[PDB]
C-alpha cells in the first residue's frame, strides 16, 4: 500500500547494523528491571522505562522504512509479521491509557527475538532445528491420547480420596505441622488415639495435587509422565487406599509415559538425522571436509622431508657456527621419544600433586605443595622456552598444542598473583594442564577415532556456537516472561524461596532449573500459589507445562544432533583414511612390480546404521581313564543341565522369601534346611566338571574359563560358612553374615547356559567396548571438574543448626526454636553438609549426584551462600558461582551424555542372522519379496444365502454410516466419563449413570448386529472384535447386579483406542515399535536380573535398618527409610530400586542407608549398629548399569525398526504394500484369489506411486510399467493376487530388471535362486506361484497391454499417415 514507485529509496549496510545495536540496547534495559511487591518501584524503575519511547519510535520507523519500500510484501515474510505485532502492541500501550494496558508490557518479552530476525544465519539455524520436531508432533498426539486414557482411569479410582486426615477429636485442627491422608479402615493410614479422620482438609500440596476433574487429573497425570514427585502420589494414595493396589496405576504408568515414550523419540529423532545427513547440500559439505583432511595429511609429510634436508644443508652465527647448530641440536631433543615422554610424566606427577589436596591436609603438606607449585610451575614454562628456542617463535605459537600450553602456563602466573591480591580464593588453573594426558592415545590404534571426532567438532564450530546461542536466547525470552508473570509475587508469609522470578540472574537460573526438569513441580506450586490459589491460579500452570515439555524435547534435539552428526562424520572420516590407505598400498606394491620387472582380525561387516546409510546414499544418487568317560556322560545328559537349571531357579526363588528384619523367624528356619541341598548340588556339580576338565592349565583348564570362577566362589563361601557356624554357632556372626551374601550370584550362573541369555549379555560388553575410549575422556574430564569444585568449596560447607552463629566456637549450647504457636529449646550443632566438597573423592560424588539431576538445586544453594573456611554460609553471598553449575550441565549431562547414546546407536551391530553379503539384494528388497512370499486376500463374505435379509444386513454393517455412528458414541461416551466431579449432585451422578446405560445397550447391539451379518465364527476371529465383546459383556454384567465395582468398565475406557485406527502414521509407529518389544524378550530379562540381584543385596545388608524411629525433629531428608520406602520385603525391595531408577531423591536413600543407624525392634541388635558404608557402591554402580542396560534396550528396539525410521516415501516400502491389500478386498470383494485385468488397470490408477500408477501418469508412460510385469495372463481375465503383488514390487524398486531378451530368460532362473538360497522353507510350487516358470506360450502381462500402446502411438499416427497424403494429394 505505497504510491506505486516515486522516489522509493532502499536499505544500506550500516541501518540494520544500527537496528541490531538498538535492539540489545533494549533487550539490556528489559536484562536490567527488578521487580518488586505491591506498587512499589526502584528509583533506577523509573529511568529505564522512561526509555521505551525512544525504543518503540526507532522500531516503528524502521518498519515504516521497509513497509513502505517493500509495499505491505512486508508481511509475507514470519519475522517482520513478528516485528509489526511488537510495534503494534507497544503503541497501544504506550500512547494512551484508558483502556487496561498492564498486560499489554508482557509483549516485550518477544524483542530479543528480533536478534533473529535481523541476523539471517540464525534463520537458518533455527529452521534446522524446528524441521527435526515436525515428525516428532505425531509422538506428542500419543503422549495426550496416554495422558488422556490414564487421567480417566485416575479419575474413577482416586476421585477426592485425598481431602480426609486426622484432624483433633475436640477441634476442628489439623493434628500436626505435616499432615497426611488418613482412613478409617485397617488397610488405610489410622489416626492415632487422640485424633479421627474428619471430612475435609485441602489436601497435598496444598490441594494442587488431586483427582477431582479432568483438568486436574490430567495436569496430575503429566506431573508423573516427567517422573517428577510421583513417588509422593503412591505414597499418598496408600494412606488412603492400602498398598496393594496403587502400584498397578503408577508403575504402569512410569512405563508407558515416560520410558516408551523416549523411546520413539529416540528413535524417530535417529532416523531423521540419518536422512538428514544424506542430504545432497550436506554430502558436499563433508566432500569438502575429505578433501581438506587429505592435503593435510600429504602436506605434512612433505614439511618433515624438506625440514630433515634442511638439517642436512646446515653443517654471532659466523663465528658460532654452533649457536645455529644448538638451535639444531635442541631442536633434535625436542623431537626425541625421550623428550616427549619425559615431560608427560611430569604432568602426570603435577596431575597427582592438584588431587591430593583436602580440608584438613598437614601442614608439611601444605608446605610442600605450596613451593611444588613453583617447581612445576618453572619447569613448564622452561619447557616453553627450550621449544621457542628450539623450533623458533613462529613455528612453535603456530602449532594447536603450545598454544594451549601457553594459556595454561599464563593462567597459572594470573592465578599466583591474584592469590596474594585477593587471599581467599584459588581456582586451582593448573589442573588444565592434565588434558595434556589424552595425547596418549596416540600410541593406541584408537587416534585416528578420536582425532577424526575433535577435526569434525571443530569443522562446525560455526554451527555449534549459534546453535547454543538460539537455546540461550529462548531461556532468556522465557526468564523476561516469568518476571512479568511472577514479578513481586513470591514474597510469601514464611519467606522468599531460593526460585523466584524477581530479578534477571534469578530468573535465568530458575527458568534453567525447569529445562533440567528438577524439581520443576514444586516451583509450579509456588507460581500457583502466588496467583492466588488453587482457586483462582491454575491457569498459570500453562507457563511451566509450555516450558518443561519443550525445554525437555528442545535441549534433546540440539545436543543430540550435534553428537549424531559429529560421530557420524567421524567414522565415515575414518573408515575412507583407512580403505585410502590400503588401496594406495596395494597400487604402490604393484607399481614396484615394474621397477624390480627387470629381474623378474576380521572387522565386523559395518553395522545397521552403515549399511543403511549406505544404501540411501546409492538409492539417492540412483535417482540423482574310565571315570572320566562317565563324568563326560553325565553332563552330556540333557536331563541333568535341565535338572540343575531348575535348581537355579528354585535357589533364587529361596533367597527371596527370606526374613531380613527377623533372623530367627520360622520361615529363615525351614528356608536354611534348603540351602543346604542347593550347595550339595553345585558341590557335586563342581567336582565332575573338576574331574572331566582339568585343574592345571592345559588349555581346557575348568579354572581358566570365567564363569568357572564364579561358580567356584559361590560354592567355596557357602562350605567356608557353614565351617565357622560349625566351631561355635555365634562366636563370630560378622563375617558369616558377610558370607551369606554370597549367595547372590546364584542367578548369574544361568546367563552361561542359556544360549540366547549369553548372546545378550556379549552385546552389552560389546557396546562398553566402544564407548571405552569416550568413558576415559568423560572420566578426565570429570577429574578436572572435581579438582576445580574442591580449590573453590573446600571447607565452606560447613554451617551451625542456630542461623545466628556462623562459627564453631558460637555454635554451643542451647536456642530458642520458633515454630508456628509454640517455642522449642534445641541444641547448637556444628555440621557439615550432607553433599561437600572436601577432597577429590567426596567431589566426584557430589558432582555424580548433580549429573544425575537430583538434589543440585540444594547443591547450588550451598555454593553460593559459602563465604570462607571453616565459617557459616551467608544468603548469596557468591552469586557467581551459578556459572560453574551451568557450564557442568552444558558438559557432561547434555553434551557427553548425548555423545554416548549417538556412540552406541552407529556403532550397534546386527542381531545375529549369519554373514549378510554373500546374497546380492539384502537391502529393503527381502521385505517386500517376505511379505510377497505370505500374503492372503482380506475376505470379505458376500455370503448370499438370503441377498435380501443377510447380504443386506451385512451392507449396512460396513456402510460408512454405521461407521461414522460408532466413532460419534465413543467420542461421545468417552466425555461421559470426563465429567465425573468431586461434589457433583445425586442428580448430576444418576444423570451421568443414566447415559452409561443408553451407551452400554447401543454398544450392544453393534455387537449383536455385526455377530449375524459377519457369522458366528468369521466375526470372533478378529481381535478387536473379542476386544469389544469382553468389553460389551463387562459392562452389562454390572448393571444387573446393581437392580439385583465396576472397575472393568475401564475397558470401556481404552475404547478410545479404536480411534487411532484412522490415523495411519501413528498406528504403524505404535506397532511397530510394539512388535520389536515381542522379538527382544532376553534383553529384557537381563533388566530384570539386574534388579533381582540388586534387590536380594538389599535385604541382606539394607534390610535390619529399623523405621519406627519417627522424632519432634523429623529432618526428614536425614531418614527417607519409612513404612513406604524400605527393603523389608522382596517386593518393598523393588519398588525402591525403581524409585531409584527413575531418581526421586536417590541420593537421600543412599545416605540414609549408611552405617550407624537404629535397628529394629526385632532385629536381633540391641545397639545403633546398622546399615553399611557399602551404600555408596551399592546405589552408584546401581544408577549406572539401570541406564546402561536401559539404554542397550532403547538402541536395539530402535535399531530394529531402523528400516522404517528412515523411510522415504518416493522409494517402495513395506508399510506401502499394505495399501496394495485393501484396494484389492475390494475390487475382488469376494477375496476369490482371481481378479479379471480390466479391474487391474483400474486398480493400478487408483494408487499412488511408486505402488500403483497414479491418477496423473502419462497413460503411454503407464504402459511401459505394465509391460515391465512380464507376467503370464490367465485366459479367465484374471490375474493372481501373489503373482501380481511381486512384479509392482520388482518395476517399482528395479530388483534386478532385465535388458530384455535372453536376460529375461536368466533373471527368472537367477531370481529364483536368490529367494531359493535366501529361504528354503518356502514351497517350490508356492515358489512357482510368486514367480512363474518361464514360459514363452504364456502372453505377458505386457502383451495385452502392449495391443493398445505401440498400436495407440500408430493409430495417432495412423490418422497423420491418411492426412499425410491427403492435404499432399489436395495441394
Ligand atoms: C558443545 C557443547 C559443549 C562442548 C564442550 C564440551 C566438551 C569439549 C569437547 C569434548 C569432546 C572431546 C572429545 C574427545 C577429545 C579429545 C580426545 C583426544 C583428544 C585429541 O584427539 O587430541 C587433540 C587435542 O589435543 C589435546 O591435547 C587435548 C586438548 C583438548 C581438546 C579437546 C576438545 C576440543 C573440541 C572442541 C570443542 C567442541 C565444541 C585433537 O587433535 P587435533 O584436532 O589438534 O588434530 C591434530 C592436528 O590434525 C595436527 O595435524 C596434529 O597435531 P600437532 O601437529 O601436534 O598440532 C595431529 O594430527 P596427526 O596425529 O594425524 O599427525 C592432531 O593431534
Ligand atoms: C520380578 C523380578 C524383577 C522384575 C523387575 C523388572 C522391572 C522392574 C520394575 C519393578 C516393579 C516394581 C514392582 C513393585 C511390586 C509391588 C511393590 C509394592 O509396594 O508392594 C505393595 C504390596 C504390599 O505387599 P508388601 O508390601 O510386600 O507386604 C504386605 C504389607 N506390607 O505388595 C503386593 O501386594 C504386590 C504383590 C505382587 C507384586 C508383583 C506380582
Ligand atoms: C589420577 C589419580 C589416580 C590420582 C590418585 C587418586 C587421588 C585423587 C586420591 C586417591 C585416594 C585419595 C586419598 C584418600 C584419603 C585421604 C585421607 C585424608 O586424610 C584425612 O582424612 C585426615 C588427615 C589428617 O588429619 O592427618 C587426606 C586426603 C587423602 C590422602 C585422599 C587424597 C586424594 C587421593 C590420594
Ligand atoms: C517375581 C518372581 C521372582 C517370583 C516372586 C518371588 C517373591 C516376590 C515371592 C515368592 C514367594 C513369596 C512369599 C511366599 C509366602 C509368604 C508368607 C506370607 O506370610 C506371612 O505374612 C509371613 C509368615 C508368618 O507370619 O509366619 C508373607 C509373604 C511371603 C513371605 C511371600 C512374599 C513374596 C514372595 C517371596
Ligand atoms: C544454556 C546456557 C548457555 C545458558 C545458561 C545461562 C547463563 C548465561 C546464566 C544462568 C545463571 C546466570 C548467573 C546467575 C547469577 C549471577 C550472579 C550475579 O552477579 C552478582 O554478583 C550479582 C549479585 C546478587 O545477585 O546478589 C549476576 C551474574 C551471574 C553469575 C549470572 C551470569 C549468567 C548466568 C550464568
Ligand atoms: C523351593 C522354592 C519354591 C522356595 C519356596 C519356599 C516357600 C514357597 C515356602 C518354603 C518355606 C515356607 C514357609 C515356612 C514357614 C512358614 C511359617 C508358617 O508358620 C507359615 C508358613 C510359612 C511362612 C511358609 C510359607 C511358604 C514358604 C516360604
Ligand atoms: C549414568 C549417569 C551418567 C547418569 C544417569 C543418567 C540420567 C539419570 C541423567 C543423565 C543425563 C540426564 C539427562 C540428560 C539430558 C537431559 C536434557 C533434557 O532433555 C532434560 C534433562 C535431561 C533429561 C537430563 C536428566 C537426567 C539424566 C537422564
Ligand atoms: C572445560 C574444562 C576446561 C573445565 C574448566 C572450566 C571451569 C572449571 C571454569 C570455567 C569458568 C569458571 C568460573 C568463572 C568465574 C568464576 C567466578 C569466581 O569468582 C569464582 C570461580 C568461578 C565460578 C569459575 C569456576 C571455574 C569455572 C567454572
Ligand atoms: C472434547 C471437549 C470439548 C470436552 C472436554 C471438556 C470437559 C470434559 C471438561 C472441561 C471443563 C470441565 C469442567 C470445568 C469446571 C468444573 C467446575 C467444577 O466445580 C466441577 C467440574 C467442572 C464442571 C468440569 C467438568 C469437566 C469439564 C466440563
Ligand atoms: C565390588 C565391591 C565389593 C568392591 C568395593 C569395595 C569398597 C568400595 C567397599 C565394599 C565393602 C565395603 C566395606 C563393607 C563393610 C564395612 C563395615 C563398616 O562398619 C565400615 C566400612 C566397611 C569396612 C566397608 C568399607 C567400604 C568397602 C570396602
Ligand atoms: C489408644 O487406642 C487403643 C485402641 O483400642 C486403646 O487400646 C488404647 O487404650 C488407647 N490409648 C489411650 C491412652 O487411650
Ligand atoms: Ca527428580
Ligand atoms: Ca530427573
Amino acid at each position: 500500500v505505497v504510491r506505486k514507485y516515486a522516489k522509493k529509496i532502499t536499505e544500506w549496510p550500516p541501518f540494520e547494523y544500527m537496528i541490531l545495536a538498538t535492539i540489545i540496547a533494549n533487550c539490556i534495559v528489559l536484562a536490567l528491571e527488578q521487580h518488586l511487591p505491591d506498587d512499589d518501584k526502584t528509583p533506577m524503575s523509573e529511568r529505564l522505562d522512561d526509555t521505551e519511547p525512544y525504543f518503540i519510535g526507532i522500531f516503528c520507523f524502521e518498519a515504516g522504512i521497509k513497509i513502505i519500500a517493500l509495499g505491505f510484501s512486508y508481511l509475507r515474510n514470519g519475522w517482520n509479521v513478528m516485528d509489526f505485532v511488537v510495534v503494534l502492541t507497544g503503541i497501544l500501550a504506550t500512547v494512551g491509557t484508558e483502556f487496561d494496558l498492564r498486560t499489554l508490557r508482557a509483549v516485550r518479552v518477544l524483542r530479543p527475538l528480533k536478534l533473529v530476525s535481523g541476523i539471517p544465519s540464525l534463520q537458518v539455524v533455527l529452521k534446522s532445528i524446528m524441521k527435526a520436531m515436525i515428525p516428532l508432533l505425531q509422538i506428542g498426539l500419543l503422549l495426550f491420547f496416554a495422558i488422556l486414557i490414564f487421567a480417566i482411569i485416575g479419575l474413577e479410582f482416586y476421585m477426592g480420596k485425598f481431602h480426609t486426615t486426622c484432624f483433633e477429636e475436640g477441634t476442628d485442627d489439623i493434628q500436626g505441622e505435616s499432615p497426611a491422608p488418613c482412613g478409617t479402615e485397617e488397610p488405610a493410614r489410622t489416626c492415632p488415639n487422640g485424633t479421627k479422620c474428619q471430612p475435609y482438609w485441602e489436601g497435598p500440596n496444598n490441594g494442587i495435587t488431586q483427582f477431582d476433574n479432568i483438568l486436574f487429573a490430567v495436569l496430575t497425570v503429566f506431573q508423573c509422565i516427567t517422573m517428577e514427585g510421583w513417588t509422593d502420589l503412591l505414597y499418598n494414595s496408600n494412606d488412603a487406599s492400602g498398598n496393594t493396589w496403587n502400584w498397578l496405576y503408577f508403575i504402569p504408568l512410569i512405563i508407558i509415559g515416560s520410558f516408551f515414550m523416549l523411546n520413539l523419540v529416540l528413535g524417530v529423532l535417529s532416523g531423521e538425522f540419518a536422512k538428514e545427513r544424506e542430504r545432497v547440500e550436506n554430502r558436499r559439505a563433508f566432500l569438502k571436509l575429505r578433501r581438506q583432511q587429505q592435503i593435510e595429511r600429504e602436506l605434512n609429510g612433505y614439511m618433515e622431508w624438506i625440514s630433515k634436508a634442511e638439517e642436512v644443508i646446515l653443517a654471532s652465527t659466523f663465528f658460532h657456527k654452533k649457536e645455529r647448530r644448538m638451535r639444531f641440536y635442541i631442536r633434535r631433543m625436542v623431537k626425541t621419544q625421550a623428550f616427549y615422554w619425559t615431560v608427560l610424566s611430569l604432568v602426570a606427577l603435577n596431575t597427582l600433586c592438584v588431587a591430593i589436596v583436602h580440608y584438613n591436609q598437614p601442614e608439611w603438606l601444605s608446605d610442600f605443595l605450596y613451593y611444588a607449585e613453583f617447581i612445576f610451575l618453572g619447569l613448564f614454562m622452561s619447557e616453553m622456552f627450550i621449544k621457542m628456542y628450539g623450533l623458533g617463535t613462529r613455528p612453535y605459537f603456530h602449532s594447536s598444542f603450545n598454544c594451549f600450553d601457553c594459556g595454561v602456563i599464563i593462567g597459572s602466573i594470573f592465578e599466583v598473583i591474584w592469590a596474594v591480591i585477593k587471599p581467599g580464593t584459588s581456582f586451582g588453573i593448573s589442573v588444565l594442564r592434565a588434558l595434556r594426558l589424552l595425547r596418549i592415545f596416540k600410541v593406541t590404534k584408537y587416534w585416528a577415532s578420536l582425532r577424526n571426532l575433535v577435526v569434525s567438532l571443530l569443522n562446525s564450530m560455526k554451527s555449534i556456537i549459534s546453535l547454543l546461542f538460539l537455546l540461550f536466547l529462548f531461556i532468556v525470552v522465557f526468564a523476561l516472561l516469568g518476571m512479568q508473570l511472577f514479578g513481586g509475587q513470591f514474597n510469601f508469609d514464611e519467606g522468599t524461596p531460593p526460585t523466584n522470578f524477581d530479578t534477571f540472574p534469578a530468573a535465568i537460573m530458575t527458568v534453567f532449573q525447569i529445562l533440567t526438569g528438577e524439581d520443576w513441580n514444586e516451583v509450579m506450586y509456588d507460581g500457583i500459589k502466588s496467583q492466588g490459589g488453587v482457586q483462582g491460579g491454575m491457569v498459570f500452570s500453562i507457563y511451566f507445562i509450555v516450558l518443561t515439555l519443550f525445554g525437555n524435547y528442545t535441549l534433546l534435539n540440539v545436543f543430540l544432533a550435534i553428537a549424531v552428526d559429529n560421530l557420524a562424520n567421524a567414522q565415515e572420516l575414518t573408515k575412507d583414511e583407512q580403505e585410502e590407505e590400503e588401496a594406495a598400498n596395494q597400487k604402490l606394491a604393484l607399481q614396484k612390480a615394474k621397477e624390480v620387472a627387470e629381474v623378474s582380525n576380521q572387522k565386523p561387516a559395518k553395522s545397521v546404521w552403515e549399511q543403511r546409510t549406505s544404501e540411501m546414499r546409492k538409492q539417492n544418487l540412483l535417482a540423482s581313564n574310565p571315570l572320566r568317560r562317565l563324568c563326560h556322560y553325565i553332563l552330556n545328559l540333557r536331563y541333568f543341565e535341565m535338572c540343575i537349571l531348575m535348581v537355579i531357579a528354585m535357589s533364587s526363588i529361596a533367597l527371596a522369601a527370606e526374613d531380613p528384619v527377623q533372623p530367627n523367624a520360622p520361615r529363615n528356619n525351614v528356608l536354611r534346611y534348603f540351602d543346604y541341598v542347593f550347595t550339595g548340588v553345585f558341590t557335586f556339580e563342581m567336582v565332575i566338571k573338576m574331574i572331566d576338565l582339568g585343574l592345571v592349565l592345559h588349555q581346557g583348564a575348568y579354572f581358566r574359563d570365567l564363569w568357572n570362577i564364579l561358580d567356584f566362589i559361590v560354592v567355596s563361601g557357602a562350605l567356608v560358612a557353614f565351617a565357622f557356624t560349625g566351631n561355635s554357632k555365634g562366636k563370630d556372626i560378622n563375617t558369616i553374615k558377610s558370607l551369606r551374601v554370597l549367595r547372590v550370584l546364584r542367578p548369574l550362573k544361568t546367563i552361561k547356559r542359556l544360549p540366547k541369555l549369553k548372546a545378550v549379555f556379549d552385546c552389552v560388553v560389546n557396546s562398553l567396548k566402544n564407548v571405552f575410549n569416550i568413558l576415559i575422556v568423560y572420566m578426565l574430564f570429570m577429574f578436572i571438574f572435581a579438582v576445580v569444585a574442591v580449590q573453590l568449596f573446600k571447607g565452606k560447607f560447613f554451617h551451625c543448626t542456630d542461623e545466628s552463629k556462623e562459627f564453631e566456637k558460637d555454635c554451643r549450647g542451647k536456642y530458642l526454636l520458633y515454630e508456628k504457636n509454640e517455642v522449642k529449646a534445641r541444641d547448637r550443632e556444628w555440621k557439615k553438609y550432607e553433599f561437600h566438597y572436601d577432597n577429590v573423592l567426596w567431589a566426584l560424588l557430589t558432582l555424580f549426584t548433580v549429573s544425575t539431576g537430583e538434589g543440585w538445586p540444594q547443591v547450588l544453594k550451598h555454593s553460593v551462600d559459602a563465604t570462607f573456611e571453616n565459617q557459616g554460609p551467608s544468603p548469596g553471598y557468591r552469586m557467581e558461582m551459578s556459572i560453574f553449575y551451568v557450564v557442568y550441565f552444558v558438559v557432561f549431562p547434555f553434551f557427553f551424555v548425548n555423545i554416548f547414546v549417538a556412540l552406541i546407536i552407529i556403532t550397534f551391530q546386527e542381531q545375529g542372522d549369519k554373514m549378510m553379503e554373500e546374497y546380492s539384494l539384502e537391502k529393503n528388497e527381502r521385505a517386500c519379496i517376505d511379505f510377497a512370499i505370505s500374503a492372503k486376500p482380506l475376505t470379505r463374505h458376500m455370503p448370499q444365502n438370503k441377498q435380501s435379509f443377510q447380504y443386506r444386513m451385512w451392507q449396512f454393517v460396513v456402510s460408512p454410516p454405521f461407521e461414522y455412528t460408532i466413532m460419534a458414541m465413543i467420542a461421545l461416551n468417552t466425555i461421559v466419563l470426563m465429567m465425573k466431579f468431586y461434589g457433583a449432585s445425586v442428580a448430576y451422578e444418576n444423570a451421568l449413570r443414566v447415559f452409561n446405560i443408553v451407551f452400554t445397550s447401543l454398544f450392544s447391539l453393534e455387537c449383536v448386529l455385526k455377530v449375524m451379518a459377519f457369522g458366528i465364527l468369521n466375526y470372533f476371529r478378529d481381535a478387536w472384535n473379542i476386544f469389544d465383546f469382553v468389553t460389551v459383556l463387562g459392562s452389562i454384567t454390572d448393571i444387573l447386579v446393581t437392580e439385583f465395582l465396576s472397575f472393568l468398565r475401564l475397558f470401556r475406557a481404552a475404547r478410545l483406542i479404536k480411534l487411532l485406527r484412522q490415523g495411519y502414521t501413528i498406528r504403524i509407529l505404535l506397532w511397530t515399535f510394539v512388535q520389536s518389544f515381542k522379538a527382544l524378550p532376553y534383553v529384557c530379562l537381563l533388566i530384570a536380573m539386574l534388579f533381582f540381584i540388586y534387590a536380594i543385596i538389599g535385604m541382606q545388608v539394607f534390610g535390619n535398618i529399623g523405621i519406627d524411629v519417627e522424632d519432634e525433629d523429623s529432618d526428614e531428608d536425614e531418614f527417607q527409610i519409612t513404612e513406604h520406602n524400605n527393603f523389608r520385603t522382596f517386593f518393598q525391595a523393588l519398588m525402591l530400586l525403581f524409585r531409584s531408577a527413575t531418581g526421586e531423591a536417590w541420593h537421600n536413600i543412599m545416605l540414609s542407608c549408611l552405617s550407624g543407624k537404629p535397628c529394629d525392634k526385632n532385629s536381633g541388635i540391641l545397639t545403633r549398629e546398622c546399615g553399611n558404608e557399602f551404600a555408596y557402591f551399592y546405589f552408584v554402580s546401581f544408577i549406572f548399569l539401570c541406564s546402561f542396560l536401559m539404554l542397550n534396550l532403547f538402541v536395539a528396539v530402535i535399531m530394529d525398526n531402523f528400516e522404517y525410521l528412515t523411510r522415504d516415501s518416493s522409494i517402495l516400502g513395506p508399510h506401502h504394500l499394505d495399501e496394495y491389500v485393501r484396494v484389492w478386498a475390494e475390487y475382488d470383494p469376494a477375496a476369490w484369489g482371481r481378479m479379471p485385468y480390466l479391474d487391474m488397470y483400474q486398480m493400478l490408477r487408483h494408487m499412488s506411486p511408486p505402488l500403483g500408477l497414479g491418477k496423473k501418469c502419462p497413460a503411454r508412460v503407464a504402459y511401459k510399467r505394465l509391460l515391465r510385469m512380464d507376467l503370464p495372463v490367465a485366459d479367465d481375465n484374471t490375474v493372481h493376487f501373489n503373482s501380481t503383488l511381486m512384479a509392482l514390487i520388482r518395476t517399482a524398486l528395479d530388483i534386478k530388471i532385465a535388458k530384455g531378451g535372453a536376460d529375461k530368460q536368466q533373471m527368472d532362473a537367477e531370481l529364483r535362486k536368490e529367494m531359493m538360497a535366501i529361504w528354503p522353507n518356502l514351497s517350490q510350487k508356492t515358489l512357482d506361484l510368486l514367480v512363474t516358470p518361464h514360459k514363452s506360450t504364456d502372453l505377458t502381462v505386457g502383451k495385452i497391454y502392449a495391443a493398445m500402446m505401440i498400436m495407440e502411438y500408430y493409430r495417432q499416427s495412423k490418422a497423420k499417415k491418411l492426412q499425410a497424403m491427403r492435404e499432399e494429394q489436395d495441394r
